[PDB]
């Protein structure tokens, strides 16, 4: 149970703004399901939105391959209801399609590795994390730089397509691209393909 | 040093591949310049050699922007020659563009916080390394997935956009898409711009 | 630990017969696929080749949604091999396709609670394993009736279908066919679409 | 008596819900018929109505072979009749030819070992029950995957056969498909003929 | 804790139905509000809806005094929900101004006295819990005979007042009736002005 | 025997006070008869007075429908006579049409569930107990709100209304308003006429 | 227990003055009623007199709320007394509406965190402490400043209003002016009607 | 250094907004000036904007006497901006008078003693800090209650009055209200005036 490829997310419980109301939500609440689970600073500032906006359009992607995506920052439950009632164009979120997390005691963001204490907030960790409560993934960059909605959504399908196929990814794969067959002799037949 | 955003790279020292011939490298020779430090579990394997090719075909886009690329395992320096010197068609690598490095000790994985201690093999961990030696990204999958080259390029792409123009990268930011200029007031700019 | 649904299955250890070579298997040689693991009384009997030759057939098929086949009784290895030796028009097996696991202790049937204990021999008790070790189906038979590979396919299709996609498996689901989004009013879609 | 293949049926008595008024059954009841025992988690859910629908429609077909076939779970027969009285256009049950059992108080569901105590509701257990209270066969899924009619009439057609013309049934066996002799030399004209 | 009067009410957690979705509630979550916690045999019965109805309609006047109303039994959150979804001129529910608790692992009302264990349902308990979280009045009728609300909010009310008074409440008093200052001489003034 | 609904009321003796004279009672006494027997705290008190003289002034109404009202307490029986020979106007009782039980050694309190044993005297306990001698309810107040009762004898008319006509009560019911036919087809008289 | 705000208030016991009589009293004796416990230094100083004359002239408002007014200091009950006979032209109290309690041993200002240790003499503590013990208010000044016995109140009335109401008190609520539902869509009915 | 009266204020350092301009504060800013120190809970909700207009709208009162106000909470200074772009009508605070200072470390909050650890909120505390920065006075509210302004605005001036004319101020003290000198023989003349 720590944050790190291949062991068990950390338990987290917070409350939520989940459809415009508050929710208390739990780890324990995406037993069976795949979940990104996204940290970012704070609300009201600047590439934070950005990614928020970019994860909710594209969440109906990520919900018809049995993913929840939950945002999580330190700010209040009330923050993150004032910021999803803010317009867009005025540096809010508008209507949300993804869960917004509280992380009030900044408890969830240190027991993800995430925060830094000095400042009070966390850096842009991202955890893939599997139905069965399992790391998959993890990518964390510094404050000025917004993450790939679009390379998280690829990463997701990847994961799911060697578990209910049994080949590897390689690296750029995208789905109905070529893969391969992770035995010596087999892997063959994809090295002829591509070369 | 700690194998965290925002801290100093941990050093690192070892015999490399580079141009069919071995050589020593260490963290110092990439002062200045900018390096992506990605490890890879094992040569002569499957979602491996793709990845190294990947990054080896795109090496001149990340050479032209003042980066370097590493790939590292726990294998030795004369099995890296020896999967340089088999054909890509039969599984190898062929000509390579980027250094390979040997981490036969193991230390540098565990410095890196990429070791399987039970297997001694690395997860497929990325780190982007900036010309003062911190870390401003770090991603990690497990093995059966193969990482994005094009994400890497972007990723390096977006740090130095904001060293350069003192502005912040949006979510899914590609060379001249719009910026944010990262005040409150300056900000709107762009939230109009894309609402 | 125990033979039951939504448990972790037994751990196992046994000699098995693989491509007519004698070979080491257990339960975390399996860990990442899906697994069929399946029992039967005796070798050289009626109904046990019947079933064994259909699993073989459909090997292909169960290999390509990453899952292995494992049939498992109490005979030696041994036997297991002869029986490979003998030609299917006289009640053998012939080539075979899945791995024919030996339990000659009787130790993996009684800790899969399908041992008679009076007699020495299992019941026709199939078990299907996620890659986490975690059985999501299990299925017993009394010794004249033998068992479906379509149905068993089918099953492990399923529980792959809800884990991909999050939604639910009606009734004589098949490949292609409606499922259900598992909420009060989501559901609704699937009933207007079949009333 | 045990909730296992072999053994006598655990004796259950409750209200049900037979062609729209309240009932009790037993187990006694069903002494001299075949009898299709099927627990399922929840009135007003998802799989269940699938599953008892789909029974319902094929009732004829089970009664033509000396089969009844009796839904159970936690619910009251109060929600039992309630459901018979929702249109299946909006996931009800509509009228029924088999009968609902209410297993109000628990003790069914932890007699034939399908009850998940922490959540206080039933796994997909069903057991076919033969003349004399003895369990032929047992399947059990996980709560989201719905279970065969065909293959569970498939069943019982197969037990019936070999207690009246003492042959065994292959693997996919249907009726009027080769069966086999159970000795030795007489099996041998079902080998030959198949291959 | 015990379900007695000047004690502290028994903590409780489950599914609720509020509003037309699934929430989660618990005693803590009503820390800081006097509490009415009525338990009922079972949905879709006789008097049961017509106690719910009625608590549903002076909910607002409950609300207005600081007050939440729960319902309870023994029934799923999924049939609440129908019996929430069949008009009340054929026996339901209708649109709710207070939760409906669902206590289907039977724990509630055991813990609370009020489970007949021989049939798994509630007898027609009642307790008005004040702000933190001690039971002030309890109630219990067999299960032919409803309850009356209007007595019930005559009873919040009354210990409201003796909270914020500190004079107590006669024998059929209602809001702006005379009250008794609780000390010999005091008393005399209540005692002369009504004979 | 047990203070609980559904169950028979536990024995008590006593010397009650029954006009003016001392009265030897037992639940033996009103065998045939429904009892209302009422504990309060203490004699010369403030809201026990309100209760006591209550009943008195409707215990002719109590006597019309076959119900006897014994008020129980702590106190010796001189002190219910003394309380008897206050007038109301100085915090007395009057002339009195119910019994007085004295509770001296506490044994009935204690043996109702009523007793608090910190201060040795009963909470506002109420049990209506049938003519055989079962509880149909039970209600208990914290000491500074007193009892209504109307409801009380709402609650006898409805308990025998039920035992002489077969149809249960609503909420709220009164003699002379709407009842149901418990049956899910005969119910639907009752909720069809009230919406 | 501790002297801050949500906590249980600590024990105290002491010889007060109750109608110019030695009478023992403690936190206990207040069990059921609101309690404003305030400290001052000393008897027969100045800006003390002011204070208790303030309460004891407004006691009335505060029993007629259900509130004791106790005040506290380190001299004894024999000057308390003696302070008490000194007329209010003189630099006394008077007739006394409160009670004055004797901290003799200190004990009691330093369990309250409001002793001098140096001068042995308290700070001007005050707390406002509710029904059931537990602090909703207490504030100090230094020793040259009085306290608002109007302030004092108006939290007293505050506090009760949110406990039989479910609103909450804006800044400078006074009795009948306007209150805020503590939802978010509700609040705005408030925050309308004073803008 | 700690937050008790007679002591010194512990010191502070954050992000304060300002003018809607962000600006570093500390409590030696406002060395030589009274401050008043004020923490309220969280931003967006309803008591916490009353008491910050009330405070903005009255802050030329406090500043005409040489005193500042800073309203302090744990949320970003981004918020406390968003907040202040919000307008009055809809729950917000629009033109702000006085620093709201960002304690998004929540160490100042844990510095004066007001922090709820368990929540990661501060309680309604209140300090008055005098020019060499001792504390004066303070006050903590449980969260349903607003303060009063003017009774800070009363208390601020009551403190002056005392550094200023050295006499000491009565309960109720008004600005032009008779005060007291404090000595035996002259506070005499305060006690003859006021009665």
């Amino acid at each position: 149970t720590a944050p790190a490829v291949t062991q068990h997310a950390p338990y987290f419980k917070g409350t939520a703004v989940v459809n415009g109301e508050f929710k208390d939500l739990s780890l324990d609440d995406f037993k069976g399901k795949y979940l990104v689970l996204f940290f970012y600073p704070l609300d009201f500032t600047f590439v934070c939105p950005t990614e928020i906006v970019a994860f909710s359009d594209k969440a109906n992607e990520f919900h018809d391959v049995n993913c929840e995506v939950v945002a999580v920052s330190v700010d209040s439950h009330f923050s993150h209801l004032a910021w999803i009632n803010t317009p867009r164009k005025n540096g809010g979120l508008g209507h949300m399609n993804i869960a917004l997390l509280s992380d009030l005691t900044k408890q969830i963001s240190r027991d993800y590795g995430v925060l830094l204490e000095g400042s009070g907030l966390a850096l842009r960790g991202l955890f893939i994390i599997d139905p069965n409560g399992v790391i998959k993934h993890l990518s964390v960059n510094d404050l000025p730089v917004g993450r790939s909605v679009e390379e998280t959504l690829r990463l997701v399908k990847a994961f799911q397509y060697v578990e209910t196929h049994g080949e590897v990814c390689p690296a750029n794969w995208t789905p109905d691209s070529p893969t391969i067959k992770p035995s010596p002799a087999a892997s063959k037949e994809y090295f002829q393909k591509v070369n």
